[PDB]
């Protein structure tokens, strides 16, 4: 009932919605639609660092509020980008794109996130490939199909086969196979690095995961988001318009990965928090024949099945540890056995913990024939019991930058002051000598599943003397843990 | 050995190996799927914490506590026994919740078996008794210098308060009543629980704390008060007090007390009560229980969590539409519709066996109004919420003894008057809040002219939106113009 | 080109470049040498912040309000100018700010000079129009849109209100008028100052902020209110308001009025005083001023910051031996002793009139009581502070304006019977403090007692601990027994 | 008037302060008693940070509370060691003796801190040495001796000649030349690691630091000092006993120093306050000759000469700065000037910043002859302007993890899980393959003080032009602000 220029004022409220990272923010109500919806949900049922809030207490959150924090964000840099250079011609359709794929980009994790396609769908199933992200893709088509989300994406401009695609493409990357992309052309690349950056990782999704399981741990963060927006604009590299920092934000830049790193040594990698999760992948493996979760015209489907069904894998969710938990059937007992050592805190037991120490690399294939070899080892130590490879879990962990061997910063586009429209590089050494060698590395972490002190004990001499045998470091706790083995090798002394 | 845990409200804090043997229990354990807030969650997407958290933080708080008091007041004789019970009842506190925390208690169980009179207080004492004797703890209190039959008893008379119907407390006598105020404070409501969930929700939620229990610390003692020792607060922290009570009901009005929140939990509710005939939960001995019934069975209660949200919403069961139905309104977010919200005016108050009734009056108002549709009782929720400082209409500061500078062994009281004039008047009210099951807009301009008409027949006060919503109505009434 | 900078409180701020260069002048980087809450630095050791660090914050919140404003209604024809000149506004408010903040035109300059009438938002006029002459500002202005003479106007009026004595402003018309409510909000005092005050001063001083500006800007739009164009805030937002200026209160009661930051005030003050007949103070010309009469030259006011208390305390001029005196022995922590504190009890109230024959008053009193010592009426400070909601005895809340979710454009009034009974039934009261000069044993002892008797023979509220520093007196009074 | 086993008992109620770090701290009435002196409110007028301020406009914190803030944490940290280890015999009286050391630590800072000594102390008296450590100590005996402190220490159970020497030791390291300490024995050596920690750095003078200067400044601290105090213990090291960390923290140490490293990077070493602390020493110098402070027996000092009366430093704070800014003096028009110029805001020209390649380093010696190597470069550019030596300032900076080339985790030692009192050494390689490789570098700035944008250019080429002639590596913004020098170099193309 009010009129301006002569024509009728429409108001549209959007809707508010507070969070403890960002604050009060307000949901377009295409995303409010695309959020209200079971397969949207359903990531409220799914704990962001898995086995991590059994080791941090505070580690309580679900995906869900982690994936309105991306596509918040998402809509954040894209409007600031825009905001700063009109001449990238960033709509609100294109904005709108980015923010649902910065929604739905975690559509496909299944049970404790990492723990799902990372331990146990390549144990129950090693003949398949599978990943979250091409889960989100799936989970996504099926988000938009049961829902009827096309027409409400044509009703705010959008054009759904083709922005569908794009979408698609922002959350696992190319969809085929020059320019490799489909949804958006060259001058638009930029959009492809918002929501999963393949070409440096400096994207929103770490920008709230830092943010917020640093809220939840209690470890506190130090990346500032805002100040990289700040720093931040479009510039043409290689007939590409590219996102790139401002040249001094290099040190920052180079801060940011070491943070994700930090905070993969502290919490993600937390060596009882992996071991929690390797328990309860064992728990889902023996659990595995006996459940059945229902999916599309009543098919059955098992938890490594669920996969295969969007309908199923809508109902597979942190739930099934304690479906588990709470089962009465007989041929469950062995999987609820494993869940209720959990509770009991009986944990299988660290041993500790190596690297390899050349080039060295362990091989992926190789990882399986590892608890032999611990168990093969033959330590002078005179002990009360024997252990076998069945009793070693030999765990391999992978850190790195985001690029395996590769250095980020290299594949990163910088702009100086006084020419804000030209991009340049920056190399290692223009920056610091204080600054990693290396990019990535491997931890090998023991474990042994007899929990008495002489089996431990043992443990620990099998360990050190593997260790001495594959030239591994020296644990740390080395000449503490098994003083008669560590004086044989003398490069550890 | 002891072990450190990294809480984020509370930083490291150093739990016994006590506190560890009682902590890693499926009855405590149990407290990790319980959301502290119930149906919050769904209203403010950071509320995903759950009871467990809460109860590290309150052993760890009741601990810090009595230490403090400890160390600067050695004639008290706290001894470390005393500083473990305490802690152990500060961390089974929480244990007798339900689904949904307050949920459960509040509105399902007076639904669901409305003959029973059933809290979580004495369903934590239950549920702490199992533990113990479930998992062998007496032998381990013993080597930690507790006397179990005692210690035992103390710690259920700190969390359910006394056990009998002159000194009521067998666990500790009179010269350590002090001790009783420690996690569940039944004079005055200062206690470490609210310390732990004011920072705790406020971390969550995204609204920022204004309570500094560290301060309250430094500014107690324990004083002589008829013959008791009690904990009295520095004389100039009356003010920090009134705020303490102040920022209880900020959150209750701004959270814990939101109109969505509310009609989630409502909602959730009603599919518990349409799922309890067919939802079966094994207990001692292979006995069946149901949602309503595994209250009386601690070994089925200890698998009575939210889960069975998503054992509901997850079933295919024909007997579990209903329910499951109403789950899935949920997650599609077609809530049942808010109408409005108005209060009683006078001394008036509305009571409990009244509730019932209310939709009824609702429907059965006559408003002046042209209306494309007839609402019945049925299509009405009247939620009538108690706000107060805990204590009902009492001011709780007048339960609360000070020390001041000059003589800090005397207690003294402080009058309301004695502080400020900008305080409140009264410590309780009541908020009535009006919903409607019909979600159609015709639907909904009818229910706004039913409740503001309603409103205006039994004299409540004028809606915020009363002119909005209800224009036709809300001349009728002068004492609103 | 704009510049960003980095504040603890809103974190990467951009400074456009007029600002930059409004900035980077003499006249505002002054407020570098002004502590923001004066003498309270010297009982919160974090209240280290300077009026700078404010202005700043202030100025990009302005800019943050009409911005969002204006993107949610591009109806109301906010232009970048209009942003700009807010921003001016919110930057230069605090530019007339002297020496400790409010303790130079709260306690020196009525002292030092009670015929005049001055206040730091005139000083802000005042050096504002200096800033803008001698920095050569106009051509900056014209280049970036403003139209100088109307919009220097317009930033004056924001900073002071109306400068004459139906719609009062020039510098913008009726369909801005919420353009004057963004930095110092005359009608209702919800403005930006507030929040960046709240969330900076809880930063430095170790108090927790429980106001949410960014929740309060997503709940506010304009709405026609008697012809103008006024900020509404949305309904159900009135409880949050109400928390605003309960939390503004908090801040006085624990904070701003301290009893011992307000008595290092006072010292500060006579030695201010006792230095203003012999410090000299280059302005125009050359001409000298002195403390009290540099508000009358900008160019020496400039020059007139915390920095006269270093000078004072490190001179060696003989003249100057009594102020230096006074500072040392705010060094050394002797300072004057609080003795209690009262206040009025009826519909009374303190007039300002009557504050100098306070002390009087308690010397006079005659304590039945023996005592070693007599004291008279310069051995006794009786300081009254007037605690409000912003509008003397009026609520605030009575001056806001609401809108509702079905009808955005339609402003409406909400009471404070339609809110909630646990509020204020009033929002203004006096606190009287009194201390004595005198700090040994003796004499404080007698203090209280003649500090006691007052009390009783006024009728004031019996102090709190008023049975400890007086027994003998307190039982003569039998309302407060 | 309360009595407990036939005894009177006394209510000592100790000072409570507000910090907004540390929250409500608890001051014993000794710490009170030299705390309200004017010796120590003297840090009131001293800003942490110095020229920071000028740059992020949060950073006005001052000594003081600093000062409060590492004498609490000091009494924290020794508290803590000695409740978990009652056989270290941690007295009351060693608590308050290393509360007083942390309290005094900054007794002895001048004007800007870091500044005076760093800068403007060097450039004014050349001939004398002088540090702020030094002058602490001074301070600190002319705080005692000026205040009656001695009778209050006795009066608290401490013997003054003993422990007025140590709280000095404490404070400034050895004073003289074995076991080189004299106010505690080596079986106390873990005493001497509190406040400032020669050895390896790690000092509770940090943590304090680390936590208010992120406070301020407005970023954010990831070092957990809680946690570091919970894995920390005393073993026997080389017949001291010494703090040591749990095994497992090591990670966390390295990510201490790193920690530090990004601070100075970030905000302490900021190249603009870095200016501003140059002008304002530049201010100081051309003001040094005029201004008069009145001393011991009514002598006169100077600034540069106010060090050697403790009276007359008592009256050297910040507030120099303002006296020079509000000085009508003519003979003060010089300093007064470029006071004003930092008011204005026309500041220095930062032109850009290099690294030395090798192992070379830049000796002290030859920094003064830095301006002139860049005044003698010969740019093959076109140029309106020349540029003689004094019109550029050529900054090296010094940039480590404390201990100059050492890694300082060298010089930690270790405890592990099974054998708490058992010292041990963990090495590098034992830890991660992405730490540094070096623990020291230098950063060189150039800056000019012709501002104008044809001065700035030429500047901009005779200072590449000179990074290639000495082999300093390439600036990062080189092709950009240097075109046509940036090619001539192939070891940098
Ligand atoms: O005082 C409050 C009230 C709500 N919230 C949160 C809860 C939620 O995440 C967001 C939106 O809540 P609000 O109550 O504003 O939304 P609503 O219930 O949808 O109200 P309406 O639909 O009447 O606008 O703000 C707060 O932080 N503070
Ligand atoms: O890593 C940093 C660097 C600077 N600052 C602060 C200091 C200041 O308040 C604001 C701007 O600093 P910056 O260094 O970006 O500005 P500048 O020195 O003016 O750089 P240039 O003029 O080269 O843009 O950011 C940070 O918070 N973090
Ligand atoms: O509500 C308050 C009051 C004071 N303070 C701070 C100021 C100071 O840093 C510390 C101590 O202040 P308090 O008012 O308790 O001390 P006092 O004035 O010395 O009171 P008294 O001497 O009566 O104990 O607490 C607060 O943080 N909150
Ligand atoms: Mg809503
Ligand atoms: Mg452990
Ligand atoms: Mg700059
Ligand atoms: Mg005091």
């Amino acid at each position: 009932n009010l009129y301006f220029q002569g024509s009728q004022i429409h108001v549209d409220t959007m809707k508010v919605i507070n969070d403890p990272i960002h604050g009060h923010i307000e949901l377009h109500p295409l995303l409010v639609r695309i959020i209200d919806t079971p397969q949207f949900q359903r990531l409220r049922y799914i704990k962001q660092l898995g086995g991590g809030y059994y080791v941090f207490p505070g580690a309580s959150h679900n995906r869900f509020e982690h994936s309105l924090g991306v596509g918040y964000l998402a809509g954040c840099l894209v409007h600031a980008l825009g905001e700063k250079q009109p001449e990238l011609q960033i709509s609100e359709r294109d904005v709108l794109c980015v923010q649902i794929a910065g929604l739905c980009h975690d559509l496909g994790h299944g049970p404790f996130s990492h723990m799902f396609d990372g331990r146990f769908i390549p144990l129950a199933r090693p003949e398949v490939k599978w990943t979250h992200e091409q889960g989100s893709v799936m989970m996504f088509e099926h988000l938009i199909n049961s829902n009827g989300i096309k027409p409400v994406m044509e009703q705010y401009g959008l054009i759904p086969e083709e922005d569908i695609y794009f979408i698609k493409e922002q959350i696992v990357g190319p969809l085929e196979s020059l320019w490799p992309y489909k949804g958006r052309p060259e001058n638009k690349s930029f959009l492809y690095e918002i929501v999963s950056n393949k070409r440096n990782g400096i994207d929103v999704d770490k920008w709230d995961y830092f943010a917020r399981d640093c809220h939840h741990l209690g470890i506190q963060n130090n990346f500032d988001y805002k100040r990289f927006i700040k720093f931040a604009r479009v510039c043409e590299v290689d007939n590409e318009l590219r996102i790139c920092a401002r040249d001094k934000e290099v040190g920052n830049l180079y801060d940011m990965f070491h943070t994700r790193n930090s905070l993969h040594r502290r919490a993600y990698q937390h060596k009882v928090g992996n071991i929690i999760d390797t328990m309860i992948t064992d728990a889902f493996l023996k659990a595995d024949d006996y459940i059945e979760i229902t999916g599309a015209g009543g098919k059955k489907y098992r938890i490594s099945t669920a996969i295969d069904d969007m309908e199923a894998y809508t109902k597979l969710t942190d739930n099934i540890f304690l479906e588990i938990l709470y089962s009465t059937d007989p041929k469950l007992k062995d999987a609820r056995e494993i869940l209720k050592q959990i509770e009991y805190r009986n944990l299988f037991k660290y041993v500790g913990e190596t690297q390899p120490t050349g080039q060295i690399k362990i091989k992926r294939e190789d990882y399986e024939s590892l608890p032999k070899e611990v168990a093969s080892a033959k330590p002078k130590v005179l002990l009360d019991v024997k252990l076998k490879a069945e009793d070693f879990i030999v765990d391999v962990i992978n850190m790195d930058y985001g690029m395996q061997e590769k250095n980020p910063i290299d594949h990163v586009s910088f702009y100086c002051k006084t020419a804000p429209n030209r991009a340049i590089r920056i190399t290692k050494n223009q920056v610091s000598q204080l600054l990693p060698e290396k990019f990535a590395e491997q931890l090998i972490r023991v474990y042994c599943k007899k929990v008495d002190r002489k089996s431990l004990y043992a443990a620990r001499q099998y360990f050190v003397q593997w260790c001495a045998d594959r030239n591994f470091t020296k644990p740390q706790d080395g000449d503490v843990i098994a003083p008669l083995i560590t004086p044989q090798k003398k490069e550890w002394n």
